[PDB]
């Protein structure tokens, strides 16, 4: 036995969520469906134009850890907030879900990261992220005992944006692999992939990453191709296990020459896609750490992702474990 | 040609919202369906026990102002926040709805008020409010020109808990009445009524308040009776216009010997009752300041209340003006 099923590492962020029309995105030069990095000045400008909003703890990896705990697995999280109200909210929400979270704030400034997320009528989400305190995450925040005692350590491609987070991840990869654990990453966002293409490919080919999560767009961006079949063949060659999502088209899990196709669950209405990929990872990694088949892992991922897209906010407000039990996935 | 239809005055609060079971309330000695005042230590304690949460700008009168603006009316708000992130959230949300909000924070401590709101399976809401910076609201926060130029100034019975807010209200009553405007209050909460019964009756009988809002429980509390018919007779005698809500049983508007009953809208499913009374007042006061019949004011109130209880959070995220137009209430 160990202490954690899944440790995740990411940018600790509080989400500020509002609905908008398509024209708002155009007028403000926000790239639709993407993660748009912004500075403090731009954060003030955008907020000044944003409608009344709702706040909810976010962070891709944070959502994933919360999701694993929700399903009934044991999760931990590394991510850096500030000693401010947003940081206190973030700390509370993740710990209240039963996720181990012990990353200590270093002061009040820069303030806790936030992302202004604009949800259009089609349920698509466009994020505008000021990293704030996230730029302070470094090797000093690695709890070596946690990495050593976690079955999987999972991290965001998004961590390549802040300056020193990657040093923490390399330390994690070493510790995890010396203790016979597995490393996982998500490609995060197609533009993120574009910024760090060579570095991501090296993480996979050097074996620092064992399990890779991607959506169609990210897989296409990784190999700079319009040919999805090429992207699948290439990704299977570069990592031990790849889990590739295709929105309403479900997912495909790849391992060597094996391919496992899973359907998306039936949806009432696409309310807000925020957190879909994160929760697919929750479902998958929970399944994986419970010794379930790759196909069943995919099924648990699709169930979790389908639930989260039918609510506002990135972390399911309902029991995923109960949903799994009812769906016959247990 | 005046500047505002409705000025509201209340405790400026950010809500921290979570689901719980009935037993959570019993175990923590939280009075179900009530506003429970709490100190800083208890706020820390309750939060430590609360599950993952959502944040949304609240404050009864704040919600009411936002509602009036959403309907298409001209609103203003007085309420005191701190110079902190919660205060920034509050300031943004109310101003973004198009409500005039210019109350200046006085510093960072006490911090901005928050209410931990626990929603049970039945959709009932139990609030646990730390007043924080609200204790600093006083006469110095009265924008005299705003009161003078508002058709109605509406305020919370809740304002009787902090120490100096009542002085600001008396000042408002003088300015409003000297400029031929009307004053309105909500009785807020049945326990609040119990704390300030004599004072509230005085506000009505002295004519400092022209229009009173109440639910069944508050009206019963005000006259310390189990007889609702007696409560209706007495309240009609004590104020010029009374608007009494009865949840699923609709509302009754009283003026002298006149009574106007209004049906409640048929709900799909009650999600969260937070804000129902606040938005009834939005609808009523929007109608009233547009010169609409008392019945039509009640209709607009019930419409707004019906919408807000079908969502999480106290301020409708959908267009009330569009809903009113579709309803022929225009
Ligand atoms: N740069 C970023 N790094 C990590 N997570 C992010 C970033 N920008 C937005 N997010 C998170 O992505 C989540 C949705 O996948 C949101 O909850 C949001 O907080
Ligand atoms: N003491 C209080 N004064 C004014 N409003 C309050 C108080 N406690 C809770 N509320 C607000 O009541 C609203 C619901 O009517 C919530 O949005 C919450 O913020
Ligand atoms: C998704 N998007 C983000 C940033 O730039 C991109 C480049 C390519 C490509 O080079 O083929 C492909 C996709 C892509
Ligand atoms: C409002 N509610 C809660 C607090 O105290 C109350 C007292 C009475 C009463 O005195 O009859 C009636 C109701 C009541
Ligand atoms: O610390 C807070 N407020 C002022 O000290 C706080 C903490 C968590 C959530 C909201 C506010
Ligand atoms: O002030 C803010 N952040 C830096 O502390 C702020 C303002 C509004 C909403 C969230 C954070
Ligand atoms: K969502
Ligand atoms: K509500």
């Amino acid at each position: 036995m160990t202490r954690f099923d899944v440790l995740t590492v990411g940018n600790a962020i509080v989400d500020i969520i509002s609905r908008c029309n398509d024209q708002f995105l155009i007028d403000n030069q926000i790239t639709k469906a993407a993660m748009n990095l912004i500075d403090a000045e731009r954060a003030e400008l955008l907020y000044s134009r944003m409608g009344p909003a709702l706040e909810a703890s976010g962070g891709s990896a944070g959502n994933t850890a919360a999701g694993v705990a929700n399903l009934g697995g044991k999760a931990a999280y590394f991510g850096n907030v500030a000693a401010d109200q947003l940081g206190d909210i973030f700390t509370h929400d993740i710990r209240a879900q039963g996720v181990h979270y012990q990353t200590k704030p270093k002061g009040a400034f820069p303030p806790t990261a936030r992302s202004m997320i604009f949800v259009t009528e089609d349920g698509e989400r466009s994020m505008n992220t000021y990293l704030g305190a996230c730029v302070e995450l470094g090797p000093e925040d690695v709890e070596a005992d946690v990495v050593a005692d976690a079955k999987v350590t999972y991290f965001e491609g998004y961590l390549w944006d802040p300056p020193r987070a990657k040093e923490a991840i390399l330390d994690c990869a070493r510790i995890a692999h010396q203790h016979g654990r597995e490393m996982s990453m998500t490609l995060s966002d197609s533009f993120c992939v574009d910024r760090y293409r060579g570095e991501f490919l090296d993480l996979m080919r050097s074996g620092k990453v064992d399990i890779v999560f991607a959506n169609r767009q990210e897989a296409l961006s990784l190999y700079q191709t319009d040919d999805f079949e090429e992207a699948l063949n290439r990704i299977a060659a570069d990592c031990k296990i790849a889990a590739v999502t295709m929105s309403e088209n479900g997912a495909v899990i790849l391992k060597g020459r094996e391919r496992y196709y899973v359907n998306a669950i039936r949806i009432r209405e696409v309310v807000d896609t925020t957190g879909a990929g994160d929760l697919f990872a929750s479902g998958f990694l929970y399944g994986y750490t419970q010794g379930r088949s790759l196909e069943d892992c995919g099924k648990l991922g699709c169930l979790a992702a389908g639930i989260v897209i039918q609510q506002i906010g990135p972390r399911p407000m309902t029991s995923l474990s109960e949903a799994a039990k009812q769906a016959g996935l247990i």
